[PDB]
């Protein structure tokens, strides 16, 4: 793992529309800060309805019949995606640093893990461009029918900071692969990662106006991209709240297609037969990976009575072993949160549990002064009524209940309004298959966790989301399906 | 074609929940009327939040793990669907009559066409139950992944009267096939068709509480089924208005999955090389089939200059040849509309065009006294600014513009906020393929129209709809996709 | 289970070509016998090159463009298949009896199991007729491509007696579904089952000359159907020997497509953690189901040392519990073999093991006088060098080795030239997935056996077979794939 | 187009097994010659049963469980393929030259066309490695089934010279993608192209013993690779003769899977409405591309009476316009044939037609002295009885019949024992679809020809071939399908 000791510089801070770095009409530029240190990083600009509208207009152009981007052979879309990927891999070092300096994330995590993931989505999605096929339904009659999988149109993507670049990639890969044009709105907590990738797309040679990024504060662009009368798909990844907002506006605009992957409270279910060693390590990443800021974080470990206490032991034991240090520092297994917003919130949640008599086995507070560091916390004896068990503590905090039966645990996990993921640790074949099905989640993990690959479709059940991403199924959201039926004369089977 | 001279009787007028004919809590029962005669047919009941909630509760029961309906082998779901189909075909005669007496529709159309269609969806969907398969993604790592296509849960279906039974079937086929449980809310203009089919499902042996129908006025159940905190999918087929309503509530409830197939203004594009004979006949069904009450009605025929007038001639010529008579009378090619609502509206639209200087080549008014009969109308010299060219005249009325180029016509059709369907009549290979793609519709028809088969996916682009129906793609809306990843030891390709 | 005490009558004994019961040119009619009693059942006829050629000619007619069978909408092919299925289910009783009286098979097995299976293939395959679709490859260039899945042509099917009707159905379902025409050659040991089904197809209304059956001795028709210069696919299910014969002639005729599902020696691998109870019962059906005359019979159980002896105990224990009685007698769990051929052979194999020092724990000989009954036998301490462990003892005989490691057992099973199936009994998740993959078989069974459903593709690896059957993959053998590429003008994505 | 004036050097002339350049056991090395000049190019070695057996042994090693090549994540197989592709593109210039110097082919054709094609297969096939998925059949019962698409094993590929590198790529792409190991036997007329690519695979980092090339004379290795008792798939691309040979040995060895794409006589069908301009140009490439040495060459143009003569005119007109010059010379549109073998044969065929009274409108003989150059020939007034119309004149020679009806022409084309391809030139929609279906070919071309892309499956009907290549369907030949069924407890839909 190379280290970019080079003081990371922010090369891009402006809006990218028509492959050109515009500015803000109001001339208003918001400020980005290093949450690991609280210092300011730079002054990216802030978009508004004008810029969204501006870019959306760019999109329709890119998407028009006989455009450069529509007549381009699909294989060539794939060829271009592969280049962005290859370009991102070349600049990996820096791009990895710009995520840490702005997302506050262990570098080993934003290099050995994140940027690699981003490249691999674009690589996968590239090889899926020329393989999205139609059908030739053997209809009845002397007619000949065939479905065509065709691009939707302009796609608006609202991303969340947690994974500044991975989700951008998870959304401009399936999109650009199927042939759609994207207006990307990156988050406020972190605008740098994307703006930079936009420059690499331009080097890749993507046509002018295919991928338009409109960095800028939420409320504003949101309603816009999500109510333009020219955008057809709004894909939002963020918290449930903003989500009902985006979907509402969707109806109240054009019935545009809406795929939203909100979050959830996911349950781990270690069982008497589990290899506690394994369950302990993986239950650990589950809650303390990226400082619990992954929508798939195990904010609810249920351990069977038999092995409740033991689990508790190592669980907290390893918890304290995390290091609230510098994401830009080696050996650091935990970084800042992200901002006073989540930061204060996290602490508040920690407090609530305390009030609720949570078994605060560790942490409970913050570490250090400048920046935003919370102390790897743990709450034993959590009950299904504790707030810590009813909400997304999106942050480092571990809650751990106790169950005595299989039916009870699967019921006590499915008693939520969420279903992004789950972990059943077991050493039994029958349990594995029953608890994997009885659980209501989009992705269940048996004896592992956080294992998400591009190939595998990912999304959420219930109010955890809408649609899927990655996979072969994530290219179903960005392609409409035109049936054409011709009147041939005699139709022979 | 047999004729049910037998005075059609309304056997069912009450709510079907848990395979039992309940009543209305308020004891309020709405009245259904024969639009062909305006006489009342019977007194079906009217549901409310209580009954919706009642039935939704029935559903969750039906859908529970180890339920009778979930442990049932998929093949058996198919076996049961095939029986409903076979039962519907046995009772065809009557069931055909109950649609005419309540939908006001030519019997030849509700027998030789509609009921046949209804059976064939259920037959198709039945043979799709045991063939919805997952995958075994060759993921990276020594892990083994597989996607499972699993039932969503309780599905709420809001149907429109136009096709009282076909859409019920288009929605309880893909659903019941994939294993979901349905709470069906039929329309007010016509509750009889469905309630009856519900009885046939019970004879078919469908478990108790799988298919619950809650007949009842719109506003009420609507918000309910569409905001229950236990229904997961709301599929609505109706007008755009109610649609943004259902989707907005969706977000403002559970982010439940929402597939809505609203309507559209569809364009026919007869061209200089077309076989006017063919184009004339098919452009005729396009607008005057089921009294223009098909969301795919050609409310916009564009004829190239060369053959504008000629087309106009036969077009109107055949128009007058339609017969505003008795849907329950043989030889009648047109029946009542449906109710003063659409009836008055239709006439109003007719008037507006008159005010707009539409070339009222025929009709313009109503025919007969009792019931709701409009005179097959036609409006030549329509312009893209005439109201008749900007709205769904959902009723018998034909509008006919004139275009001089291919680019112009395809632009003047794609200049709408709709895209359910279209008809390009041509005798040229290149046109066919370009105009079929350049057009923005879910279903384009070349040299034919109204040709919709179950096998072929159907839905709408733009604000014409959301998702698809029928097809192999219509079983993509009712199945969620669970990825399970196991940690095997060594993984060999 | 109803019982057809009615003295089963053989209604059909002649050749079915053009939906008509022809005879034999030579006038030669072979004799069929009841192996349960050795009495003769009737005198079916014997075909020859003339009759094969005769029927093949019928086929080409049925398959010609604009034929009745080619212009028939696929849905209608499915509709017709469903009727044969429904007809077979109506006559189930008798048809079940005609298999027992001729195959010598426990009635409970030829009713509660076999005929049910036959119906379910035809039901499945029926619902697969209208869903075999092409694609619309997004090729490069301004061209438009689409693959059409089209019928091969006349298909020749050589069946084996063991499952007289199930394999006929496994071959005239995928075929008739995809639209091909079949010339079926049934076995000598048992011609009745099929000839009868042919009559039911005719009642079903299948066109005249679609399904032509040419009953008749092997050698003769074989080379014919398999070297006609008008048949395109020869699907043979039988022993390896005849198979290399059919394939060699294939090349030496027309390179016709050849899918052959020969047999194999399949290995069960019970392990220390297995539920011996379960493993014992299922390992039992594995070898003594249908008198070991199933190509998937466990002629090789490997038990780990730990639980070797115990397994041996119950294994033989239950073995003796089988009853060499009357297949047409209730309570009989084992019937005759099939004919002196296999009968003598079986006994010979039994003897060879004895010579090899097999641990003859039970049986070893025949039971009763008339007919062909062998005594449920068992051979402990079998070694990988014993003939009983190198050949298909296609008959009741159980061999049981002992293994001490996982690697060793999976190696000692994969050391064959076969791979139809296998059974890994385990209670461990990791073993299950590794031994299921490490094993070289088309169908591996974990903790069960003989579980074969229509939906699941079935065939053999290595010299155990060629291609697959059932499944969605079994409609890949009977459909060729025509790519058509048109030169459209501008091609927009 | 860069030109490798650099005297092309033959870097590789030896056998590649275990990523090492072995030699020949007999020490026998065959000689390769430049057919454009008849001079010798170098002295490649000649393999035998020993070397085949040698390499096959290497393969099994590469394919073993836990091998480096089997545990490799599929994505990584794709990553490696992409590198070979990228490496081939880097060396393009030379590799293009080594095909011309040895295949005798216009450089513009072996650069701007061939090497590009080779790279694009490997690029496509690479992106298909991680997307070959199984299924999760919703079987009946409380069982859980899933099909696994798994590598077959060692694959033996016999290539033909015509496209020395493209077919190597068409066979080591689908193979290496699905995970199989290949023993490639290149042709005698041309061994250089492949041996070189083998070096690039090694640079790509493909494991040691995955791709083993055994250059060497036909008869020898043939029977070997095709009868090794360790190779499972033999894919041969060549003439029909050798094909029945390879398939017969297949049965007479292991029933190994056999996909053979032999050749054919393909028919063009220009029609009265065709754009003769277009039909003329494309009918030209059809027969004179790569000197008629493409298995898809239009050795049978049928022109409707109306426009027979006209077609004849330009057809021959452009024919003479071809240039029998130097494939390594710019502006040369035709090169040598390949060797006295085809060369003498070609001339013989030309003579036969002369004897048959063919309307020798042009050519008829050879051009120049050294090398192997035939004069672009044409034969008008060909009849369906002329030898030139019953055999593959695999070489430059054009035959042109006359037809008066559609039915007649489609019958006169389908009256062959072949079906690789066809060209229907038309300007009518109905013809296009009927003649495209009525024709019996794997690939029909409407208004174009020779248009073959990787994405599109390609193979032959009838005795023109077996199986398909490219496409998503070409990864169905190299993957077997293991069904695993587990006994879960309760199975909920």
């Amino acid at each position: 793992l190379p280290v970019l000791l080079t003081d990371l510089k922010i090369q891009y801070t402006k809006i990218f529309i028509n492959n050109e770095w515009h500015d803000s009409v109001s001339g208003k530029k918001f400020p980005v800060f290093n949450p690991a240190t609280e210092e300011e990083l730079c002054q990216v600009e802030e978009g508004d309805k004008e810029d969204v509208d501006k870019a959306v207009k760019a999109a329709r152009q890119a998407f028009q019949i006989g455009s450069p981007w529509r007549t381009m052979d699909a294989s060539e879309r794939g060829r271009l995606l592969y280049k962005l990927a290859d370009l991102i891999e070349r600049d990996r070092l820096l791009l990895a640093t710009m995520e840490s300096m702005n997302g506050g994330k262990l570098y080993s995590n934003a290099y050995l893990s994140d940027l690699a993931g981003c490249i691999k989505t674009l690589r996968y999605c590239a090889g899926w461009a020329d393989k999205i096929q139609g059908r030739t339904i053997p209809i009845d009659g002397n007619f000949f029918t065939y479905t065509r999988h065709e691009p939707i149109g302009v796609c608006g993507q609202i991303i969340p900071w947690n994974f500044p670049l991975v989700m951008l990639i998870w959304k401009i890969g399936p999109a650009l692969s199927c042939g759609n044009t994207v207006v990307v709105k990156p988050a406020e907590q972190t605008p740098l990662t994307a703006l930079h990738v936009a420059s690499l797309i331009k080097e890749a040679g993507f046509p002018p106006g295919v991928v338009n990024i409109v960095p800028g504060y939420g409320p504003t662009a949101g309603a816009a991209i999500s109510s333009h009368m020219d955008i057809d798909k709004v894909a939002f990844t963020g918290s449930t709240e903003v989500g009902k907002l985006i979907k509402e506006a969707a109806g109240k605009s054009n019935l545009k297609r809406v795929t939203l992957e909100l979050g959830g409270k996911s349950p781990c279910i270690v069982l008497a037969d589990a290899d506690l060693d394994n369950a302990v390590e993986f239950a650990h990443h589950g809650v303390f990976y990226h400082q619990g800021q992954c929508c798939i974080a195990a904010s609810r470990i249920f351990v069977e009575e038999s092995i409740y206490d033991e689990f508790v032991r190592r669980s907290v034991e390893r918890a304290k072993k995390y290091i609230l240090g510098n994401p830009l520092t080696p050996g650091v297994t935990q970084g800042p949160q992200i901002d006073k917003e989540q930061y204060d919130k996290i602490l508040d949640l920690i407090e609530s549990g305390k009030k609720e008599g949570a078994k605060l086995e560790c942490g409970g507070g913050p570490w250090g002064n400048k920046g935003y560091f919370v102390q790897p916390t743990v709450f034993s004896n959590v009950t299904d009524e504790m707030r810590i068990a009813k909400e997304e503590i999106f942050g480092p905090v571990q809650q751990i209940m106790k169950f005595k039966s299989l039916d009870d645990v699967i019921k006590r996990a499915n008693n939520t309004f969420y279903g992004l993921s789950a972990g059943v640790f077991t050493k039994d074949i029958d349990k594995a298959i029953t608890i994997s099905s009885a659980l209501q989640a989009g992705t269940v993990w048996v004896n592992c966790y956080g294992v998400v690959s591009a190939q595998c479709p990912f999304g959420g059940f219930k109010m955890s989301g809408n649609g899927r991403e990655l996979g072969e199924y994530g290219f179903h959201e960005y392609t409409e399906v035109k049936t054409v039926t011709v009147k041939i004369s005699q139709k022979n089977s």
